[PDB]
């Protein structure tokens, strides 16, 4: 008894061994062929309340982490969904298409080389970048000035900034029902929007100034 349990180790291993091989490759840095994208931005370039707008909701202990976060793997393992900006990343440049067990395991074996050979304001430059916010826009740039008419590039001058609540908008359509349109909000949508400012504020990437900015602005 004690080895058919052990013949279910070695497999999980043979598969977890067959997983990585398959991950190889799918390689980066063919992740840096982003860059060349037109309207492509980096975030050391952008705002602090920008880049919170996702940390925030999406991966609020970024910098930390090295690729795997189980505090958020747990929840997605139900003991409450959530993905590391660093495995979104990895899926949307490569696994954009599809789904599968041995996908997301795999998934895994692939952010961590990113994590191993990029950096953190290198990796969210790639996900702000690379990122569908539902109108054929895969650029926080493209979308904020879609949507806006405004920039993200805190050094821009001739195009007017991106503004508080913008930002918890695009943030929190990146990962809303692909119902929740942008051009005209869901009372379902503008609350998620919502639970978006409250992890900004409560994270101390806005004050409370300029949280009731967006509120005010978000009940306009």
């Amino acid at each position: 008894l004690l080895k058919i349990l052990l013949t279910i180790l070695i497999i999980i291993a043979l598969f977890i061994g067959i997983m990585y091989f398959l991950s190889t490759r799918d390689n980066v840095d063919e992740l840096r062929k982003i860059e060349n994208k037109s309207s492509f931005v980096s975030a050391d370039n952008m705002p602090e309340y920008v880049k919170g707008a996702f940390i925030s909701m999406e991966d609020e202990r970024f910098y930390n982490h090295h690729g795997f976060d189980l505090k958020g793997t747990t929840r997605a393992l139900f003991s409450t969904g959530g993905s590391t900006i660093t495995q979104q990343v990895v899926k949307n440049y490569f696994y954009d298409n599809d789904r599968s067990f041995t996908r997301k395991v795999k998934e895994l074996f692939v952010a961590h080389r990113v994590e191993k050979q990029y950096n953190k304001n290198e990796i969210l430059s790639f996900y702000l970048n690379n990122i569908y916010f539902g109108d054929n826009q895969y650029t926080l740039e493209g979308a904020a000035n879609h949507y806006f008419g405004t920039t993200v590039n805190k050094n821009s001058t001739t195009m007017s900034h991106i503004t508080v609540l913008q930002s918890a908008i695009l943030a929190s359509k990146v990962n809303a029902p692909s119902v929740y349109n942008i051009n005209n909000m869901s009372e379902n949508f503008t609350q998620r929007v919502s639970t978006n400012l409250e992890k900004m504020k409560q994270q101390n990437y806005i004050n409370e100034t300029q949280y009731q900015q967006a509120m005010s602005q978000l009940n306009r």
